């Protein structure tokens, strides 16, 4: 690209893995705000809450796509997994794998810092810390509070 | 389900298909949208185009699984599969493929329609009637015109 | 009648009957709401939420009154039934029992349906899908839910 | 009822006969109504003006059930009869008959109230004179009128 | 067409057919309204109505037009036949006569509709229920109740 | 008539002609504009500008009309024949044909002056020159720029 400088290759590729687990995790949300709509199950505040969840984590995977352009690099989409359960069984345990999601997801972006200063690309630095970082350490403390309450 | 009445297993079954096809289809627009923010192609009118009509499937496939609800069935998700090319080569490919895939989609909805018709469900017939037909023939209407236009 | 054009005579009697159905259901709602206004039960939510839906049914048979005249059917009442009980135990007992009624009519409403469509009555399969059938899906999965949070 | 004071049973019974009486001349007014509806009729001012009466007489019979239940008695149901007639020739017939059946409720309320005052009922002489009786006189004059002028 | 999709031939030919009865009936509306303009007859308020009517005929044959477009048939025009009268006696017998012309259309309306439902085409069967089935039973009944009351 | 004064038996017949002529105008240019509505032409500025002009050439036509019954003479319709050709093969020749229709509606408007002044009709002749030549010039004169413009 005219406008690749300072962009490894690995980055290219560990910027597409977390466009896909951004979108996984997007899908996640989807299944467990409809499984709270169900007429046996019946929490309108859960399922308004992880609707919103489910679209915040997709603007996440775009705003990745968006980077991912702005380098040079070029995306490459994979197939988005279907969650792990069809039940979520109640709201404290959709909490606890909400939580335990964040967590992975957090460390899937430490991982991606430590190889971009290994790389020394401080622009990926940069935009990982300022937009990713800090957002899901408020979100991990969140959910935690929430799961503390829902104990 | 307790508020379950007058609906086929066939019917449910069918339903789960098409959440999962519109899914399909945002995951499609997506693609589209950000091959036409790539620095070599820039394109920015198509790419705001295609990302708009992303988030419009996104929104059907949630009207179809409230639906599902509604009506007392279960939600099953599958696996989103990939789109089935990385680089949409140019504005009329693009606009060709959204037509094709659109088609696709209709053809899949005229035969959710005669499977509710065939299993005498007058409020499943109505729902796909008032949300999905002339959508989508508006759509492949305002696609076509389009095409023509880009040709 | 100098209106009528494919009206048949079944369909005139079904709404007459349809009329007497809808009228008892407002019936059984106004039983309702006064039984959670006595100073033994005092429980004001469930008084003003069930007699909201009694207005509603009695707007419900309004229109279909509205329309055996607008079709050039003529419109015979018939005695509006006292509901099965005076002592509606609790709110969870008084939900179910509505859930029960709403189901009932939703029934009458599909074989109303059903006999639009074997007499080829387009104008009259339109008006209760548009007017009566999403309207009862609402209602019903309203009343599960409800059902379902009071267990 | 932990409530009730100075309330005779047979008050009690009475106000449950007045409660039926209100709801079957609402009945009736919206059998009047929908006559003048007809496309062989045709009289829109008749239409909307027994339907109001209508309307106001179910308020009457809300009102009644209400003093039911803060006096301490417990409502008791039954069949709204039918009108006696289908067919309400005219505009003067039908202000004739509703003329008729507003005399017939005020004798009933007079017999109301010498049995209030029978029992040294105060409060239910007082609820009787102050929502109904000079109501009903205002109605019978107002009807006498358009009879006068219908002739 | 590149847009056409379950669009049986006889159905583009029907609403061809459709087309110019919409026309024709603009053309009668004209003639009547200007009727009632002459000095020797001099009725403002019926010239107003039909005049009223012509242009809400020549809208429906537009929005035909529109769907002929849409699903991708072809549209034919045929020649406009002028009415079958210069004098409109009178009030009543222009009124009789347009209730005769919107039951006639009427009826060709349900056989368009019985024909899109031999072809299994929901989309065209919900198009005419939606924009011209009530309209048209709302326009007899409108026409009856005038003529009632002219006679 | 009472009101007919100096009005020519020649006259009122030219003016029934030149009601015919308007109406096939109008009609040529309701083809025109729907012929752009087309899939495969989809030129929305012309199909609005030859809707627009449709609309127009129906107004002309009610203002002869409204003449023929001013001036006492009396309106006699006739066929409205169909546009010469259903497919208006592009922008620059659907213009052209405008030009030639507009000219020869033109032609017509001066031998009916002819006409008026040869019967000594100075109110014909004020009216045809008010509100028909000036008209009919800049009209032409704009679909003269216009045909320039697309050569």
């Amino acid at each position: 690209s005219q406008v690749r400088q300072n962009y490894h290759q690995d980055s290219e590729a560990a910027i597409n893995r977390q466009i896909n687990l951004e979108l996984y995790a997007s899908y996640v949300y989807l299944s467990m705000s409809y499984y709270f709509d169900r007429d046996d199950v019946a929490l309108k505040n859960f399922a308004k809450y992880f609707l919103h969840q489910s679209h915040k984590e997709r603007r996440h995977a775009e705003k990745l796509m968006k980077l991912q352009n702005q380098r040079g690099g070029r995306i490459f989409l994979q197939d988005i997994k279907k969650p792990d359960c069809d039940d979520w069984e109640s709201g404290l345990n959709a909490m606890e794998c909400a939580l335990h999601l964040e967590k992975n997801v957090n460390q899937s972006l430490l991982e991606l810092h430590k190889l971009a200063t290994d790389k020394n690309d401080p622009h990926l630095c940069d935009f990982i810390e300022t937009h990713y970082l800090n957002k899901q350490v408020k979100a991990i403390k969140k959910l935690g509070d929430h799961v503390t309450n829902l104990r």
